[PDB]
């Protein structure tokens, strides 16, 4: 048996452009992932974020799944072009209302809140405004997460600025595969900084308007392992670990600036005066929140950032994401050596397998079931070893639109049949639940 401590927290999660639908109701203005995902070749099958999981209207009976579930925390995300339809400026009431009747009801069925302020949806027409390539984001992230916190933060203790800027900033500007679907290194930088500075302005906003609250940031991770003894190979596992994972973004909020191989790397793409913001960066947080999904093995090559990954005869999610359960393990002792943060949440952690109603009309995934708990128990490992971790959240609750993959690709604990609406619990769900009630793992 392995027992975690007794105010361990339990939760599920969710972002809003995933699973709400309606992403024009109500007043709410387009955000960058409604423009770029009705773009043609962006995303798989053309899907879009236009119905979901119709969370907009079924939000009541899928809080009804949690509290059936008895899961005791719920980590969602507020659509930004919903509260402040052009970014700056207009309060959208009716924004204000929906997200009102989740936080009054979480707290009715008395189950916390975590709230996400930024899960990549950004509004359009910030967008038009250069979006996180303008240092203003700063100021619009700080008015926007101001309205949150006045409005929602009489109720809403535990929030969390931005969700994987490392993805935001490279994923969306860099790569381009995802929104705004741009490929400029020098924007990518400039956007790391910024959702650093914007980062920072929300926590000190948070500061004069939830006294009583505690707020964080999370990031993505992955466990890199090198593909031989070489100091090449060494080497660009250090650069993985220090740009893709946490420290890109913890080195300058406990320490004040990039971690050596990310300067040793961008400096030139960085904004020239970038240290100048570093001392308002360091703003205090009160818990780090840290994703993980999967390992790569990784080489040295003069014609790749100079890293490729080399595939492994390893078990593989719906992803081709390899199954490195000890990965959980590594990051959490890595980051408690590294930066000590006096909390950490894993934030999210799941897995994408190719599920099935059967003719009992039941969702067996036992592969879900063996990666959540291989994860959990790694978990679990790292408290006795002392990581101050204080919860754990599953991604998801709810099969949904899986960014430039679409609907394809299914995490939820609960399967939606997209044709009907209809929530099927999976077994990997009623395992979850005795994982809950066991507070931990009975076998
Ligand atoms: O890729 C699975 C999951 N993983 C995520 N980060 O690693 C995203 O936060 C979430 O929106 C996405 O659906
Ligand atoms: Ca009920
Ligand atoms: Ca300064």
């Amino acid at each position: 048996v392995k027992k975690f401590p007794e105010g361990f927290l339990w939760g599920v999660a969710t972002a809003s452009y995933q699973i709400e639908g309606s992403p024009l109701a109500d007043g709410a203005g387009m955000s960058i992932w409604h423009t770029f995902s009705h773009t043609p070749g962006n995303v798989k099958n053309g899907d879009t974020g236009d119905v979901a999981c119709d969370h907009y209207n079924r939000w009541k009976e899928d809080i009804e799944i949690i509290e059936k579930l008895g899961v005791k925390a719920y980590r969602f995300s507020i659509s930004w072009p919903r509260i402040l339809p052009e970014g700056t400026g207009r309060v959208n009431q009716k924004g204000l209302d929906f997200y009102n009747r989740i936080i009054d009801t979480l707290l009715e069925k008395g189950i916390t809140p975590f709230v996400t302020i930024y899960h990549w949806d950004l509004p359009f027409a910030l967008q038009l405004k250069g979006g996180w390539a303008n240092r203003e984001i700063a100021d619009w992230f700080a008015e926007y997460s101001r309205v949150l916190f006045e409005n929602f933060g009489d109720r809403v203790k535990n929030w969390i600025t931005l969700n994987e800027p490392w993805v935001v900033a490279i994923v969306g500007h860099l790569y381009g595969v995802h929104a705004p679907g741009m490929r400029d290194i020098y924007v990518a930088f400039r956007a790391v900084h910024n959702l650093l500075r914007a980062h920072a302005r929300a926590v000190k906003v948070f500061r004069e308007t939830v006294k009583d609250g505690k707020i964080g940031i999370v990031f993505n991770n992955g466990y890199f392992e090198p593909a031989s003894e070489k100091e090449e190979d060494i080497r660009a596992v250090r650069f993985m670990h220090q740009f893709n994972n946490y420290p890109l973004f913890l080195n300058p909020i406990y320490r004040g600036d990039y971690p050596e191989l990310v300067l040793e790397f961008a400096r030139e793409y960085l904004p020239e005066n970038y240290k100048d913001d570093m001392s308002e960066i360091q703003e205090k947080i009160d818990f780090v929140g840290l994703n993980y999904y999967s390992g790569h093995l990784v080489k040295f090559d003069p014609d790749a950032a100079k890293v490729s990954f080399v595939e492994r005869d390893l078990p593989k999610t719906a992803m081709g994401w390899e199954i490195v359960p000890e990965g959980i393990y590594w990051i959490l002792k890595k980051v408690k050596e590294e930066y000590n943060p006096p909390e950490v949440y894993i934030t999210e952690n799941g897995a994408a397998f190719d599920d099935v109603v059967s003719e009992d009309g039941r969702v067996h995934d036992q592969n879900r079931i063996d990666y959540l708990k291989a994860h959990i128990g790694q978990a679990w490992k790292a408290i006795q070893e002392g990581v101050p971790l204080k919860g754990y959240f599953v991604w998801s609750l709810l099969d949904n639109f899986e960014w430039a993959e679409g609907y394809s690709k299914r995490f939820g604990i609960v399967y939606v049949d997209y044709s009907t609406q209809k929530r099927i619990v999976k077994d990997s769900g009623y395992w979850y639940s005795n994982v809950v009630k066991n507070n931990g793992l009975e076998d």
